[PDB]
């Protein structure tokens, strides 16, 4: 279903955060918490709260 590639995705993006923050971006996961905008709207405010405190 939607809610696995949901999941998925949001672990991609904890994985591409992570390799982001490894390569150490600024701009680019800066903006990705900009990127992620719309994306944060197809579910709960809690995970996409929680996910605003994470990256």
């Amino acid at each position: 279903n939607d809610e696995e590639a949901v999941q998925v995705k949001e672990q991609s993006i904890l994985e591409l955060g992570s390799l982001l923050a490894k390569t150490g971006q600024a701009a680019e996961l800066g903006g990705l918490l900009k990127y992620v905008r719309p994306f944060l709207n197809s579910i709960s405010k809690a995970k996409a709260a929680r996910l605003v405190r994470s990256l």
